[PDB]
Parts: C-alpha cells; sequence; structure tokens
C-alpha cells in the first residue's frame, strides 16, 4: 500500500465536483 484517504481521495483520484469534470474523463475511459 502508498497511500492515504487524505491523499487517495481529495480532488485527486475522483473530483466529482458539483458540475462533475474530471470524473467525467475517468467516466469517458471507463465507459
Amino acid at each position: 500500500l502508498v497511500q492515504r484517504g487524505r491523499f487517495g481521495r481529495f480532488l485527486r483520484k475522483i473530483r466529482r465536483f458539483r458540475p462533475k469534470v474530471t470524473i467525467t474523463i475517468q467516466g469517458s475511459a471507463r465507459f
């Protein structure tokens, strides 16, 4: 392992801001 929640999900591997910005980029690749 090499991460804490503060560095695993703090506008880093999720973002998902109210209008949805990078989560959409991830969503394009995933789906």
